[PDB]
DNA sequence: TTTTTT
């Protein structure tokens, strides 16, 4: 047969070009998988791999028309599709893949077996990926300044390290984290360090993903989150001001699912794979429209309690309760960070933290006791018990306290209930929470019959 | 071998075509990097560089089809991308790049190593970039008329020199500048001089960005801010009249970050690079919806106090208190400025000021003292200290001062608090400000117990 | 209004 078909067959035999389910062709060039929806990178591969072919086939690949013919043959012979990005414990670079389990770096065919379509965007360097380096001690000093290693801050520092370490994993995560602190506290420095550590796997979007409907019309903000591993949203408005849009809880529930529904402009694709940890940098406590048990299990908070002040205003910052330590700031730090001085030391520290927590299994846990707005419900869980058959026999005491056995179940009137809950809740500050909770569980037998099926745990105890 | 392939390889070896992360190709023609989507700049480059090749190669480049073949080979050879605009201390021109560190001018290949996409839009002239010039004395007279060299105007003068100089640097800035002055004081003269000095690096933008959300829908104003170095906001509406929109503080926070989130029309792009200094010219005191420590750290102000009046109204202007000096009004000055008469003389002054200030490090500092609104918040922080363990052991004396014990913490009743803070603030003007401060830190002990968690320094320090 | 569409 003709030599062009033989060249196409030999190229296909190396498995350097593949077709995905989304309809795009990926090519293995320069030790990386690359694709482009508007430029057919196939011809680049044809020109690049001309050296591996024998001598009599190299000369005919210098003409663009024969390259077009070979690309047409390859497109004809390529029929079926394959799946991509199935290994959550591999970190891809521009010249290889790093294994997070043991720490070796793989290049060439060894890295080809893990079909990763995303990368940091820069080459990995072994010389700078060391522990004993002049930059490392300085980075450790900076980090110990931001998060001191004290017995009081141990628990917060653990969440800090775990949340930062989770950015290397390519799996769905069921919790999003808030970075809370005052001004000049080090939150943006941490953001820029993470950006300079992970490169193109990092992205930041607007706040419209938390207050607006996601699936109405085109929405590039949701679409750009596909296959990313870290998403930052920062500088939320103060909700105390009038006209502020409160955070939608259903958006929070949707953002923790493995697939997110959204559509970019001029597109028909509506599914996006969610691999990104979500970090919200803020200065004020969040406010939600509706609070329920489903929302409280997807929220975590990390505190920042160190101030970096000019010498002129130091004496003022020492009189504030929002700070636990005041230190002079360095003016040249931001320029050093912008030049990627601490890229590989921070990456090495992130991998070292990855071994500590996520090797058995990757999991994030909520911290519902850090939000004041969640206080009302939490202690409600420790004060009331739903009515049951076991409470019927002891009615002798409950009728003494004012309970009524109505339809063979122990019951308490709303009017009888409200003062009883008023003795343990400050009616002035929790005025709205009490009327909120009473109305979603009222039970009315008749126009004049009112009752609620709950029993206090203190009354159930034997006196 | 293929002759056209050899021509393409030799062309590529000169590093005249580059591929960016944006998917665009940039070429080096006429001592400048140019790029655009629908133009065949590559073929222009092949035709232009024809003379650098041996004579057996120059003849073939006269046929358009062979040029298309060479372009195809070149496009197939370019696989990797490169960074652009990484030097903040360079001033790109149409025919070269000027280094601000030493002052001498590069051209040719020397200017190629700085991949600067933007340019001033005009041609540099060596002869006109001279100090001893008869235009220089006129420019110096105008500048000294706007900002006199008096002792009481020393510090302000320095600020006036710094901000303009910051227009040369290509880095990010974290402060906002207000050009506050009454009518006919020289603000637009400085704006026009700066525009004539820098060319297309200048941009003028309306007040929509200050008062409206930037992440909702498309926003063309953010799109063209990319890689600009000077942004002016002119004709700020008066806020005393009803219906005026208050300035958003979150917009101020978002305008000082290295990356600004915004989307141009008909596009999916969401990221931009912020390299511009923003100057707002107004005739009235600005007002902000919310005032916090974060906002008063990103604001600077410089004053204009010299008035230009026609001789008819001099009697009206010489007695006004808002002015300091009155001068003759020159009608022909407007004629000279838009003729680009002082294009290079002002540039020399800008470079001199850049050597005076920004050689060690580029930094802009805020001036929160000169704002009528911020003084209320500034003063309170210097008379109140939050209670802690240190102020506990003085338990006895503070009881005689009206302070009340609660939860083993010193507290001050609100009723005891209003008279004492009214000793420094009269309620007729700062009543709303006082109440706005109160609501933030208001804490409740009982249904009728009103108190604050602060202690006065004057009430604890011995007289 | 703007993606839409050309
Ligand atoms: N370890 C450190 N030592 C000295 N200075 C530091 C250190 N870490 C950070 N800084 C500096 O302190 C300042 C803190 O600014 P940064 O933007 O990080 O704070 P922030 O709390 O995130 O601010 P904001 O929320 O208001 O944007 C910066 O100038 C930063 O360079
Ligand atoms: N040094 C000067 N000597 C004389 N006239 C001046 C001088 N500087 C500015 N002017 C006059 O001021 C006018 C422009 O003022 P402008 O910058 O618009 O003030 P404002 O910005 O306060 O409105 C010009 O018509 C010019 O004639
Ligand atoms: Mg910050």
């Amino acid at each position: 047969g003709n030599k062009l078909f033989n060249i196409a067959q030999r190229i296909l035999d190396t498995n350097s070009v593949l077709l995905t389910e989304r309809g795009d062709h990926i090519v293995w060039i320069n030790n990386s998988w690359k694709f482009n929806s508007e430029e057919p990178l196939i011809t680049k591969l044809i020109l690049s791999i001309r050296h591996q072919l024998p001598k009599e086939y190299s000369s005919e690949l210098l003409c663009p028309r024969k390259r077009k013919t070979v690309e047409a043959n390859i497109r004809d012979m390529l029929v079926d599709s394959v799946e991509t990005d199935t290994y959550p414990d591999k970190l891809p670079f521009k010249n290889g893949v790093l294994d997070l389990v043991d720490g070796m770096f793989y290049s060439g065919d060894d890295a080809k077996k893990y079909t990763c379509t995303v990368s940091t965007g820069f080459k990995f360097d072994d010389t700078k990926f060391v522990e004993d380096s002049p930059e490392m001690e300085e980075l450790m000093n900076i980090i110990n300044d931001i998060q001191p290693l004290t017995d009081e801050n141990k628990k917060n520092r653990e969440l800090y390290e775990k949340t930062l370490s989770s950015c290397l994993c390519g799996a769905t995560k069921g919790c999003l984290t808030f970075f809370f602190g005052e001004t000049a506290t080090g939150k943006s420095t941490t953001k820029r360090l993470l950006k300079s550590a992970i490169g193109d796997l990092f992205v930041e979007t607007g706040q419209t993903i938390l207050t607006d409907v996601l699936d109405k019309g085109p929405n590039p903000f949701i679409a750009n989150m596909h296959l990313k591993r870290s998403v930052f949203c920062s500088e939320l408005p103060d909700f105390a001001c009038s006209g502020s849009k409160k955070i939608r809880s259903d958006n929070i529930k949707k953002l923790t699912e493995p697939c997110v529904i959204g559509r970019p402009c001029f597109s028909n694709k509506i599914n996006n794979r969610n691999h990104a940890t979500i970090i919200i940098d803020t200065n004020y406590k969040p406010v939600f429209d509706r609070i329920d048990n489903a929302l409280m299990r997807r929220i975590a908070v990390v505190r920042f309690r160190t101030h970096f002040s000019q010498p002129s205003g130091r004496e003022a910052a020492e009189n504030n309760d929002a700070y636990d330590k005041v230190k002079l700031l360095d003016e040249g730090l931001d320029g050093k960070i912008q030049n990627n001085r601490y890229r590989f030391a921070f990456l090495y520290l992130l991998v070292k933290w990855y071994k500590k927590y996520h090797i058995p299994i990757m999991k994030l846990y909520p911290t519902p006791e850090e939000i004041p707005d969640f206080a009302f419900y939490l202690k409600i869980g420790t004060l009331l018990v739903s009515s049951s058959v076991k409470h019927i026999p002891l009615m002798t005491d409950l009728s003494k306290k004012g309970y009524i056995l109505y339809d063979n179940v122990v019951t308490l009137p709303l009017t009888t209930f409200q003062q009883k809950i008023s003795k343990y809740f400050n009616s002035r500050l929790f005025g709205h929470d009490i009327e909120s909770f009473i109305n979603r569980h009222k039970k009315f037998a008749n126009v004049s019959d009112e009752y609620l099926q709950y029993i206090f745990i203190e009354d159930i105890s034997s006196p």
